[PDB]
């Protein structure tokens, strides 16, 4: 039924909340950290002089192969390889795509058919369950276990995938840094990833979209790259839209195996022809930035990282993993005298700050809140101390 | 099965004679450079990067100021109210919203009625969402131009057959015939009788050739303006393709479902790219007309180069760039000639079998072209058809 199917897929008033509301607000500038800031960290230097140069070049840049540009596919994929430690095929296995949404859509619809189980990360990115039953796939859950003291591994459940590889599923999605955690898989994890997915014939689509804003002194493993894993059932998806700030383009790619590729050409056709003409021309700087710009907005980003997350765990009841690549924060917040859904609207309403409820990313993970902090930073910081403000003044 | 479902989704001994040469035309697309992309949109596009976060991050279902500027533009354009907060999305193309009304009508066994020649994308869509297609043919092979030629009596029968949905595109695209007044009341009437929606493709409406008329099915007092959903953009016309814009407007039920389902697909149409539309509706006085005008000299002049060989049919397109004649019993077949055509005269058209199975013997042209070049391609063709006429 196309109703049922859809509903599936679903100023601050204080309206519902004027019996719980405590206190007046509190001053300062409103922060929104449901997504990156891309005027406090701007898009890669030179990427609108490339569009522009692109826009200028005709109907050449406008009109592509609808798996994108040849010339930049070919410019792409050393660079993806030297990435990621692995070949990559810029003819039949590398396609540029509306995002790394518009990637993961296209990867899901060319690995799912109805009834299949696919195996996926709770907590993890917010379309993921909703593209498995979307195509009436069967979510079969596996559990981070990321609430640990012990910072050497995500915390994922190696049995629990085995388990849903045992039960039937032959598909595996996971972000990789975990969206919304931060939290990155070990050497081991991704190893045994590889390995539990050769040994059951299983594709696994890795989102690697913030994997290159790497913080100094975390390791990061490829699972494409891994002995263990068949190439041909990987499909790695990301792109330049968080780290690079270039999302205002709408550009990702996916690359790995050429059937799943070829599949994923044939449907990209009907549902948007192609990755914006204009947009793939900024792609040309991708990887080749100016020496040390990358390096610089990593520590600018670790700086953020860090003083944040004194701030949080200086919350006696606040939990929060170290983000070990990528933008986000996931705190866990204590008991509060309202539900976590009610904070969420009060945080917006008495200190001007959006953070994103937990329930997004898992129904078991209600009490935290996804910040993601690609902010300017003292605006960042006086945001957060607002919002343990407020967790203390709702403390239970 | 996934293998069968994307399945779907897909000389030297029969040459005669020597190449004719000349500058080589591709008419599988329009030619941006010869139809420059809007006057202003690079700077509009431009503006909005400099504004920053606010332009590079929308709402899934489009910026909403520029859904406000775009409402009573489309409203004025197609004569009946349009609702900028929940009865209008801006998407990835005009294919991004064909794709999302097809996605949010369709569900696995419905019977989806589907004009036989129509976009290439039609049939795929509704077997992609495993509809079943009902095609009605347009009989668009007639000296009467006063009317598209469809099977109306076939498009009820597939309402009484259990059809709920009906899409197509009008100009049609590949024939570039305009559906009639009398054809859109009764498509109207029809739907308003069987409970169906309809998705009206308007894609190419704007480019509508001087005494040649053009009617909305949206604007038919008939049918519910709730089950109607009507797409366009500036692609086409307006040489915006690179910047990949649609937009799609009707139904709020309809459209409620596509901004949900764009969410997953591709999260909105590329922030940048959405400061374009500032501009769309809104060209200097006089342009769209000289455009309209330069378009329509390009179709008058291929129209006679092309009906001056005996046994070539083609219909007068009465809005959009494209001409699709049908070609004479050659000594080779259909699919031979193309690669003919582009091998010996440097000239790429468009097979008829993207557009139906039955027109195997037609190509599409986008005369969106160098007119020039275009005319002197068309020569070429007409020549090649001569000498490997059976
Ligand atoms: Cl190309
Ligand atoms: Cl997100
Ligand atoms: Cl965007
Ligand atoms: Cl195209
Ligand atoms: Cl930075
Ligand atoms: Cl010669
Ligand atoms: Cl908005
Ligand atoms: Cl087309
Ligand atoms: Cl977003
Ligand atoms: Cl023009
Ligand atoms: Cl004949």
């Amino acid at each position: 039924s196309i109703e049922a199917k859809f509903k599936k897929l679903g100023r601050q008033s204080a309206a519902g909340l004027e019996a719980l509301i405590r206190g007046a607000p509190i001053e300062g500038r409103p922060v929104d950290f449901s997504h990156g800031d891309v005027d406090a960290h701007e898009p890669t230097p030179g990427a609108f002089d490339l569009f522009s140069a692109g826009v200028q070049s005709g109907g050449v840049q406008a009109y592509t192969e609808y798996r994108g540009d040849l010339g930049i596919r070919d410019l792409l994929a050393p660079r993806l390889a030297a990435f990621t430690g692995a070949p990559v095929d810029a003819r039949d296995g590398l396609i540029i795509t509306p995002g790394t949404q518009g990637a993961l859509f296209l990867a899901v619809a060319a690995t799912v058919a109805r009834g299949d189980k696919v195996a996926i990360v709770q907590p993890d990115y917010f379309a993921n369950r909703k593209l498995v039953e979307f195509f009436e796939g069967e979510m079969v859950p596996v559990q981070l276990d990321y609430v640990s003291a012990d910072e050497t591994r995500a915390g994922l459940d190696l049995t629990g995938l085995e388990e849903a590889f045992k039960a039937g599923a032959r598909v595996f999605l996971f972000s990789n840094p975990n969206n919304p955690a931060g939290v990155v898989y070990s050497a081991e994890e991704i190893g045994q990833i590889a390995a539990l997915a050769a040994r059951y014939g299983a594709t696994v689509i890795a989102d690697q979209l913030y994997s290159r804003l790497r913080y100094a002194g975390a390791s990061y493993t490829h699972l494409r790259a891994e002995a263990a894993v068949d190439a041909e059932n990987v499909v790695t998806i990301m792109g330049p839209s968080k780290t690079e700030s270039l999302s205002g383009y709408r550009l990702g790619v996916a690359f790995g195996s050429r059937a799943i590729i070829a599949r994923m050409e044939k449907l990209q056709a009907i549902v948007s022809l192609r990755a914006a003409g204009y947009s793939q021309a900024v792609l040309r700087g991708w990887f080749d930035e100016a020496p040390g710009w990358m390096e610089d907005r990593i520590a600018r980003h670790q700086a953020i990282r860090d003083e944040l997350l004194h701030v949080l765990r200086g919350c006696e009841g606040v939990f929060a993993r170290t983000p070990q690549a990528g933008s986000y924060l996931f705190p866990r917040l204590p008991k509060l005298a309202v539900a976590p859904a009610e904070f969420v609207k009060i945080l917006r309403l008495q200190a001007g700050v959006v953070v994103t409820p937990g329930t997004e990313f898992s129904p078991h993970t209600a009490d935290s809140v996804r910040l993601n902090f690609s902010q300017d930073h003292e605006a960042a910081v006086a945001a957060a101390r607002r919002i343990v403000t407020l967790v203390e003044r709702y403390r239970a």
